[PDB]
């Protein structure tokens, strides 16, 4: 149905601000942000009917989250948070929002030329992190 069709592919990061920052406000310690704020990981999506998948790997960690649009989901993420998580397309941008101990934080995904740029906000603080295809 080309849902998603622009996002899919293989992905690789080539540039990130304020992620140290973003990092702090959502809680994560010192040694996993210096740890995580190195990895360059491959961001792969993939389509199959209804279900969106979105991996990523890297030195670090490897994670994989699979879901329909809309419907929330628990999932574990690189930095150990258990969040519930609905994604969702708006005006063409996969809008991610993940709750957990009252707090949340939105991450948005969008094709912007050959690059999906990604960002994410903590409260006041956003970060901005830079794929292109791999
Ligand atoms: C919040 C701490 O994150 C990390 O350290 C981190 C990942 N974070 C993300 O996948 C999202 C972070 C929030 C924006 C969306 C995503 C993006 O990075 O593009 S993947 C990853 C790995 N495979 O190793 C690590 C180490």
């Amino acid at each position: 149905s080309h849902m998603c069709d622009a996002f899919v592919g293989t992905w690789k990061l080539v540039s990130s601000e304020n992620f140290d920052d973003y990092m702090k406000e959502v809680g994560v310690g010192f040694a996993t942000r210096k740890v995580a704020g190195m990895a360059k990981p491959n961001m792969i999506i993939s389509v199959n009917g209804d279900v969106i998948t979105i991996k990523s790997e890297s030195t670090f960690k490897n994670t994989e989250i699979s879901f329909i649009l809309g419907q929330e989901f628990d999932e574990v993420t690189a930095d150990d948070r258990k969040v519930k998580s609905t994604i969702t397309l708006d005006g063409g941008v996969l809008v991610h929002v993940q709750k957990w101990d009252g707090k949340s934080t939105t991450i948005k995904r969008k094709r912007e030329d050959d690059k999906l740029v990604v960002e994410c906000v903590m409260k006041g603080v956003t970060s901005t992190r830079v794929y292109e295809r791999a």
